């Protein structure tokens, strides 16, 4: 697998940044920010070669979107996808919440066809909206997808905060062998990992998991506190929030950990590579 450029997922932060400000301040559910946010993102991936769908449903009478994009060629029978939510809270632009996860599927994403890498699985990605609503957006995928074609699914890789300030590195205890494929990268950097306690099912993967889909994914903390021992492992301030600005109007540019939201980018394209083979 690739290394993914770290500047490339700074990027599209910047640009979600930009977005939030040019409307009103956030990319929520229902307000303009949300559907600029999937314009951007569509784009880039029709300009790589992706067969993109938009996908709308309406919830708490405003119409939302979930944006699928699926890259041509490999099993069919065998779907690999990763996702992200594309939506932040009213109160601001959402950058670590979830512009970092958003942020880091669309560079893997690019990296495929960047690489004219041809899996043996298909591989599928997916950007949620509304998922700050109750995962409206994920349960909406799920209980469109008519049986043969959830049988088809042979995982889904979920990253839903992965650039937090003062960063743990948390791992899904879910599936065994997507969890395996993430802890094994991390030991590679000699980085240690803990299981993930603080999200539990509030996240896009639980509609899948529901369902008996194998799942998995990455996080780094949000407004749990850091132990004395974890700032030990990891670094950072013990006795402060993973995230000091979680739903907050300073989750902004500058409330991302470069070190975390790279390596966390690396090991998504690592499992997406790993997983596909
Ligand atoms: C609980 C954490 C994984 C984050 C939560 N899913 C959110 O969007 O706020
Ligand atoms: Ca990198
Ligand atoms: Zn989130
Ligand atoms: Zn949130």
């Amino acid at each position: 697998a690739p290394d993914i450029p770290l500047a490339n997922v700074k990027a599209h932060l910047t640009q979600l940044s930009t977005i939030a400000a040019n409307n009103g301040g956030n990319r929520a559910h229902g307000r303009p920010g949300y559907k600029a946010s999937v314009d951007y993102v569509k784009a880039k991936l029709d300009a790589a070669g992706y067969t993109t769908t938009l996908q709308q449903f309406t919830s708490g009478g405003a119409t939302g979107y979930n944006l699928i994009a699926n890259w041509p060629g490999g099993d069919p029978n065998k779907v690999l996808m990763a996702g992200a939510h594309l939506d932040s809270v009213s109160s601001g632009a959402g950058i670590n919440d979830n512009g970092s996860g958003s942020a880091a599927v669309l560079e893997t994403a690019l990296a495929v066809s960047r690489a004219g890498y041809q899996p043996d699985k298909h591989l599928r990605f997916a950007w949620w909206g509304a998922e700050e609503l109750g995962l409206i957006g994920s349960k909406f995928y799920v209980n469109n997808l008519p049986s043969a074609d959830r049988s088809k699914l042979a995982g889904y890789l979920n990253f839903d905060m992965i650039g937090s300030p003062n960063p743990g590195y948390f791992v899904y205890d879910d599936d065994p062998v997507i969890e395996k494929t993430f802890k094994n990268y991390f030991a590679g950097l000699n980085v240690p990992t803990e299981i993930e306690t603080e999200g539990d099912g509030r996240s896009d993967h639980a509609p899948f998991k529901n369902v008996g889909v194998p799942v998995g994914g990455l996080f780094t903390g949000a407004g749990y506190t850091k132990s004395a021992a974890q700032a030990q492992k990891w670094g950072g301030t013990a006795g402060q929030a993973f995230d000091r600005c979680y739903h907050s109007s300073c989750d902004s540019l500058s409330n991302i950990n470069d070190t975390a939201l790279d390596r966390n980018s690396d090991a998504a394209a690592h499992a997406i590579w790993t997983l596909s083979s």
